[PDB]
């Protein structure tokens, strides 16, 4: 699997162990990723930092 960069047309491929996407979206806006990689397990949504796992390619 693979997952977009932090600007819109890079990417890298999730490594040994991580095969999910993951984004970090602060609450100053959570129309708009702050961080974006893979993660191994879907990680635990919050109240300021809202994460979102896919399992899709190029998903975040």
């Amino acid at each position: 699997l693979k997952c977009n960069k932090l600007i819109p047309l890079a990417y890298k491929t999730c490594p040994a162990g991580k095969n999910l996407c993951y984004k970090m979206f602060m609450v100053s806006n959570k129309t708009v990723p702050v961080k974006r990689g893979c993660i191994d397990a879907c990680p635990k949504n919050s109240l300021l930092v809202k994460y979102v796992c896919c399992n899709t390619d190029r998903c975040n």
